């Protein structure tokens, strides 16, 4: 199926092997501030992306 | 009356002179770049505010 929330199914172990995440990754530094950023995402099917 | 832009009111020429501008010059550096700035408000009924 696919819901509000992305893949939830069950594998022949019991098991959900899907999470996918993002990465907002805000820069600041001594001087220079808050920057707003991201800098990666995250999923299940390639690792890390980004 | 009052309503949307507030007091109204005409005088012996038939006038309304009735406004709330706010007039926002942010000081500039150029070492902190995005900012949300908000100054003093103008009246009509100070004439000039702060």
């Amino acid at each position: 199926i696919t819901g509000l929330t992305g893949v939830m199914e069950f594998r022949e172990d019991s098991s959900n092997p899907y999470v996918q995440f993002e990465i907002l990754g805000t820069t600041y530094s001594e001087t220079f501030g808050k920057d707003m950023r991201k800098l990666a995402t995250w999923d299940s099917e390639k690792g890390l992306n980004g």
